[PDB]
């Protein structure tokens, strides 16, 4: 467990020595509260005097006082301290997962990528500001009730921090025990639960074939192996108290005897024996919770470690030299070779693609290996393995990220929406640059004008996922909109067109050709209708180019053309 | 609020009793080991008895022995009766979660199905179990300590009977407050993981528009919105425990002043005095989860109304009477009406499709408007809206489910794996039907063996998780296996994808003949190679069937021929 962290925290470590402040004195209280009782008993009630119990009830009025504030300030400044790093974590993270490149994305998947973010980092500080919140309370209670019981009973204290480490012991091992069957328990625990998931997944071959009850029969099996499993576990945990209950009571019954073992240890009054034990009674939570600390704190940084893997992972290379304002390059591929991450095969091939100004060009083939990584390479979304990539003549890598990602435009139905309103998404990270009023042109221009101010605010309205929630063929409509604002030289379009609108879709044509009066475009082959007046036609099966041809030379080779 | 499930849990009752007759002990115990300090003080060290001190050891270590022994039993009983309930509540739901049609997983729900087999299940008998634990345990602790104190001291401990209440109402209040904040704040503490989500899910869309600042600007105020609401919810909630405190020392104070009274006074011992505190100081925590018990019995019955909920809506409405067993001849679609459910619009219009006998019949609808539709229809996995199918001229809705499933044959690239042995995979519902040599050898004739001994463990490996772990296209061969052993009479190949896997697909092509000896098929036109050898042909949009008649006829819409 080695912290890096400690930087992250040090900006507002005021508020952490704060809290120590406020948990001492908490223990302080306690101990002060049960030192009151040896007065009581002794100079109260054993002796018959009332000053004593006069004064008493507005002492422990006040010592919890003390003990309510200072809980409460020491939950405020733990928090203040466990939100402020924890917060400071998530935008760390936040900053560094969004600039490291996609290939990690694939590689984490989409899901794990949130819990890091929210509840893994949530108990980086929930979990590490919970062992400087028992190390302190709980072993400055420890401190101060051994202080306290040496200054009032020398001989009790003696045989208590003689036996005290038996019992330390005696919960380390034990939790020990329980920790270890319960880890490895859950590793079977795990995979009971996938067999749920696999006819509930599979409802619908389960249906087909007669498999109803010989599926029950799995379950039955399943689930009373996970049944008698949790048995197992409730069992080796539940046997966890009890012996430490009984470990202890071991040594209050070694003082105890011990009280009469020599004729002297009568002489410690009523009150003292009370205080003694009373203090026995309670150092027992402190004296687990202490060495039941570290485990917290390892768990604790685990999750920081993994969280300090995603962040220190090397992000998006960057090494870019030149600039651009609005490239009118033709993009050119010299034999380039690239795989997918993990794919021993070569996605792409030796591969060569001319693109003159304005030429609608496209990559058919329809086995999806190629024409999405073609897709998505001229982004530099995935760097190339081999090879350059040319736009202007110009080393793809040269020109600045920044610079060549807005050069690109991807529109495909796929496009995610942001959650911000009509006028900042369509302009999303250039509502500076852009007025209202070109918005509102821009929006005129792909003729989706009444498409989406028809809206319950028109350009004001939240057009994001949980909010409107724009369909899918109006979320192709304001994914090309976007894309006419920002008039760049390389279209690239996917046209995927998983959803295809009736009466709409046509305006998307008659868009996107607008989207196309200029801006060199890499638009894929798909439906006739937009590659009718494609330029130049390719075909890219398995990353191999085997014919590249206009419309007629491609109609004279086998080809797949009507669908 | 209305447990139903008392007919579940009263076969395990003695589960219940033994744990309901071993926690009172418990609670005894708890209350004897506090009463044995009366002796100490008084009979012991106030005294100089010091055989009373010495006989005192072994009652503490018996009263734990005890304690700890009753705790074992309640925990192992209230498992077994929590493990006996939980399991049962497992199978129910899986076996009427399955009779449940398709309908009901048309993602009405999707991955809460898990959730609510699994962990919301263990939510019924964790936090119903938790309400008869505590009940019983801690709610006999108050009565034991108020029969102690009623013993030991009459003129203190009607004090308490005044008292218990006003501290009751306090924690009730206090927890009443911090549940409403909490559960009003977590409702909008969700925001900043759904704004993580719209960052990390669109990482591209993203890097491409260049935004990557103004979502950094966005995630930064979110999560300062986190930061202050998890503050407020964590001062509402650390709040709650230094009012409770207050106010009960509130209680601590005035008994101890009346206690000053000199009709109190001189009536009450030491080591009377000392079990009174000592009993208040232990009525705390029961009295606190006594009163929050209704909140966790609340939950549980919840979680159990949702599990109630689930189980109690209507199965797949079966009313078959006819049955079948092979049945080959057309099948006769009548002007049948159906829609999705959640749309309106007819996904079937009037359709009329005779089935050709021996020979099969494909759809080159590619918009999907009744293609898929009608493979599920004639499972029956949907049920249908108006009209009738007929299956050789008789009624759907005549022969059983079970019946009918058993006649038809689905193969799709989505076909997943049952986590057993492939040979049982191939034989589902259907390993007693026929012996190994018909699966091994239709292996071959599904053109599969080659491949089942090139997995390295062989043919009796485990196929799902963690097994091989079959490809796509290996998934349809598999399937494909499947297929020809059931000598099924109808085969719905969906044909969803033309999967181009090189050397394999061939063999699939040859398998789908060796499965289209006979068999009216329904095979859905995807490839132009099957296509070519469609004995009828048909073409459905806007659930219609826009053409019928074979390829000739369908020459006058060739627009989509070739692909
Ligand atoms: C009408 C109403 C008016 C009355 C009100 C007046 C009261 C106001 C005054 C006080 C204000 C509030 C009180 C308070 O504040 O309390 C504590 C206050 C400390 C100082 C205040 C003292 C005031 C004195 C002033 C008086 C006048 C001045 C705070 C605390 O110290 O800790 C509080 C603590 N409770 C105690 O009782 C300690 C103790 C401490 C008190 C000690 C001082 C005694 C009083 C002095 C005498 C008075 C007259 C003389 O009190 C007791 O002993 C009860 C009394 C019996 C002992 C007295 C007799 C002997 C004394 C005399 C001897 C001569 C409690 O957890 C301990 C429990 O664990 C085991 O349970 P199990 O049963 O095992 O399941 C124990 N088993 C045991 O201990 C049994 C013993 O070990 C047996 C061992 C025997 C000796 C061992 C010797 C060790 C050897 C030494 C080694 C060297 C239980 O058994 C109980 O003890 C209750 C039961 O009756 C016990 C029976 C008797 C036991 C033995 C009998 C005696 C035998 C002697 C015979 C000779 C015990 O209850 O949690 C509270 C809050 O919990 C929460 C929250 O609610 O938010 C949730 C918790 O989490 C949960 C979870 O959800 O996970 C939920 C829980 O449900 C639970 O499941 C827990 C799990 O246990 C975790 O695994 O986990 C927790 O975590 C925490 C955390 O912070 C969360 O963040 O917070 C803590 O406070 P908090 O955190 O600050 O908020």
């Amino acid at each position: 467990t080695f912290r890096r962290l400690w930087p992250t925290i040090a900006p507002f470590k005021a508020g952490l020595i704060v809290a120590g402040v406020a948990l001492i004195l908490n223990a302080a209280s306690d101990t002060f509260m049960l030192s009151l009782l040896k007065p009581l008993l002794d100079d109260g009630f054993g002796k018959t005097d009332r000053s004593v119990l006069v004064w008493m009830p507005l002492v422990v009025i006040g010592l919890m006082i003390l003990r309510g504030i200072t809980s409460y300030v020491s939950s405020y400044c733990i928090s203040w301290v466990s939100g402020k790093v924890v917060m400071t974590m998530r935008r760390r993270l936040f900053g560094h997962m969004m600039g490291m490149p996609v290939s990690f994305f694939d590689k984490q998947s989409t899901g794990t990528l949130l819990s890091r973010i929210t509840y893994d980092s949530e108990q980086v500080a929930s979990s590490s500001s919970g062992a400087l919140i028992t190390v302190v309370r709980e072993g400055a209670s420890i401190i101060g009730l051994f202080i306290m019981m040496f200054y009032y009973s020398w001989q009790l204290s003696i045989i208590l921090i003689v036996l005290a480490p038996i019992v330390s012991i005696a919960i380390r091992v034990v939790s020990k025990r329980f920790r270890n069957i319960s880890k490895n328990m859950q590793n079977t625990m795990g995979q009971v639960t996938t067999s749920a998931e696999q006819m509930l997944k599979g409802h619908k071959e389960v249906l087909i074939f007669g498999g109803q009850e010989v599926e029950t029969k799995r379950f039955d099996k399943v689930s009373n192996r996970m049944r008698l499993q949790g048995m197992k576990m409730v069992s080796a945990s539940s046997i966890s108290d009890p012996i430490i209950q009984l470990i202890a009571s071991l040594a209050l019954a070694f003082v105890l005897y011990a009280a009469s073992f020599p004729s002297v240890m009568d002489s410690l009054t009523a009150g003292t024996i009370t205080v003694v034990f009373s203090s026995m009674i309670a150092l027992m939570r402190p004296l687990k919770s202490l060495t039941n600390v570290n485990a917290q704190f390892q768990r604790g940084m685990a999750a920081c470690q993994t969280l300090f893997t995603i962040l220190d992972s090397e992000q998006e290379k960057d090494e870019g030299k030149r600039v651009i304002e609005r490239a009118t390059g033709d993009v050119e591929f010299r034999n380039v070779t690239f795989t997918y991450p993990g794919r021993d095969v070569p996605a792409l091939r030796n591969i060569n693609l001319k693109i003159p100004a304005g030429k609608t060009v496209a990559l058919v083939g329809r086995s999806g290996s190629g024409k999405s990584t073609i897709a998505s390479l001229i982004t530099r979304f995935y760097d190339i393995d081999e090879g350059e990539i040319l736009m202007d003549g110009h080393d793809l890598r040269e020109y600045t990220l920044a610079s060549l990602r807005n050069q690109v435009a991807l529109v495909s139905q796929n496009v995610h929406l942001f959650n911000d309103t009509v006028a900042n998404n369509i302009a999303y990270a250039r509502t500076e640059q852009y007025s209202r009023e070109q918005i509102e042109e821009a929006a005129r221009m792909a003729y989706a004008m009444d498409f989406i101010n028809k809206m319950d605010n028109g350009l004001d309205t939240v057009i994001g996922e949980n909010g409107v929630l724009l369909s899918g063929g109006q979320r192709q409509r304001i994914a090309i909109a976007r894309a006419l604002l920002r008039d760049s030289p390389i279209l690239i379009l996917d046209e995927a067109t998983s959803a295809l609108d009736t009466e709409s879709e046509r305006a998307i044509q008659a868009a996107l050709d607008e989207l196309q009066k200029n801006r060199t475009s890499l638009v894929i082959a798909h439906r006739l209708s937009t590659i009718e007046k494609a330029d130049e036609i390719v075909v890219v099966e398995d990353g191999v180019i085997v014919e590249r041809g206009t419309h007629n030379d491609l109609l004279e080779h086998r080809g797949v053309y009507a669908q």
